[PDB]
DNA sequence: CGGCAATACG
DNA sequence: CGTA
DNA sequence: GCCG
């Protein structure tokens, strides 16, 4: 078993499904104490069991993979032993797990916000909505929203919406095209929100674009939301983080969908880090940077030494460039 | 210990 | 601070 | 938390 994610396929479904959530909440715990560290740790051991090709069964199997040290066997073999790990389920009870969990899965509150939220004693979304003019608008729009974006996005909402933006964005550019990017491409059959990436065969023409994309879908009446970052090789892509209206029988609810822009130039790096997963890429940038001596981003790859950058036409280039067997989108699932 | 992905944007 |  |  390879060290590094980016090194061997982990499918979306997998062999011990039951032992990699117990290491995730770990992780997610971690994460709200502020320990980056015991977040990648847990992450990674998880991920390891995620590529197993069958169960683990006995403690044993543990013996030579990368990422278990003392901790994570524990969890492993309590689990074997008795069904649970008795500090996950003191984890998964607790109120500061709870409430950091609830409060971190509002769109624009992160960590340190939480944080700071659970030590000035608020508890529910209710306390954080009696309090409204210390709220940013994201936060105001993700609490406003929130019971909506907490409904897992379904696939027949993906499509749905990639014909909006796709009528869209060709209506504010002729040849522009959507690709649907983010956990759906690599086959994802539920999701926090939608991502697409839009790109223009002819370089530069897609300069400017999203202003015209958002108020013509504003025109439709499809926004509740949104943020748009400006563009700048380039080094910052053109952004626009939204809350759509979307159409259902008789009503609607609300989705959040992320546009990018790049150059078709920077497409397939853009496609890249876009794809995913979250743990994949970091780990993909790892391998870059420690085993290859190259430095990723979703702009490009620059070698330090030539200080150039590589061209790619395709992920197929990108990984050929730092010399990883290819892994299609379903197998990025680390 | 030194490291842990990436980073301009607002 | 938070965003992908 | 794990790695080297
Ligand atoms: O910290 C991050 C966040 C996202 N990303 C990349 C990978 C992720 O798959 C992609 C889209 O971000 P999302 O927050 O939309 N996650 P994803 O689409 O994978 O799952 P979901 O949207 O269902 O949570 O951006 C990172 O590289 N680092
Ligand atoms: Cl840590
Ligand atoms: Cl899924
Ligand atoms: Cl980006
Ligand atoms: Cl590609
Ligand atoms: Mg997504
Ligand atoms: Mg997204
Ligand atoms: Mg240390
Ligand atoms: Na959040």
């Amino acid at each position: 078993m390879p060290a590094y994610a980016c090194q061997r396929p982990t499918p979306l479904t997998h062999h011990n499904t039951g032992l990699s959530e117990a290491l995730e909440i770990l992780a997610e715990a971690a994460g709200f104490e502020g320990s980056e560290g015991r977040l990648l740790t847990f992450c990674r051991a998880a991920s390891v069991l995620k590529a197993l090709p069958s169960p683990v069964t006995t403690l044993s199997q543990l013996q030579g993979l990368p990422h278990f040290g003392e901790h994570s066997s524990r969890v492993v073999q309590e689990l074997l032993e008795h069904g649970v790990c008795e500090e996950v389920e003191r984890v998964r009870r607790s109120e500061r797990y709870q409430t950091m969990k609830l409060f971190t899965q509002i769109f624009g509150v992160g960590v340190k916000t939480a944080d700071r939220w659970y030590r000035e004693g608020l508890r529910t979304l209710d306390d954080l909505r009696e309090q409204p003019q210390k709220l940013t608008q994201q936060q105001k729009a993700g609490l406003q929203h929130h019971q909506d974006l907490s409904t897992p996005v379904l696939r027949s909402d993906v499509d749905a919406l990639q014909q909006v933006v796709e009528e869209a964005v060709g209506q504010a550019l002729p040849g522009a095209t959507v690709t649907l990017t983010g956990g759906f491409r690599r086959g994802k059959l539920q999701g926090h929100d939608v991502d697409f990436l839009i790109t223009h065969p002819k370089e530069g023409q897609e300069a400017g674009l999203l202003p015209r994309v958002m108020c013509r879908l504003q025109d439709q009446g499809l926004i509740l939301y949104h943020q748009h970052q400006h563009s700048c090789h380039m080094d910052a892509f053109e952004r626009s983080f939204c809350i759509f209206r979307l159409p259902q029988p008789g009503s609607w609810k609300a989705v959040r969908v992320d546009l990018v822009v790049a150059p078709v130039s920077q497409f397939p790096f853009a496609l890249l880090g876009w794809t995913g997963s979250k743990l994949f890429q970091r780990e993909l940038r790892r391998f870059s940077r420690k085993e290859k001596g190259l430095w990723l981003n979703s702009h490009g790859l620059f070698d330090p030494e030539q200080k150039t950058f590589f061209q790619a036409a395709s992920e197929e280039d990108i990984f050929r460039h730092l010399g990883l067997e290819y892994l299609p989108p379903e197998q990025r699932n680390a």
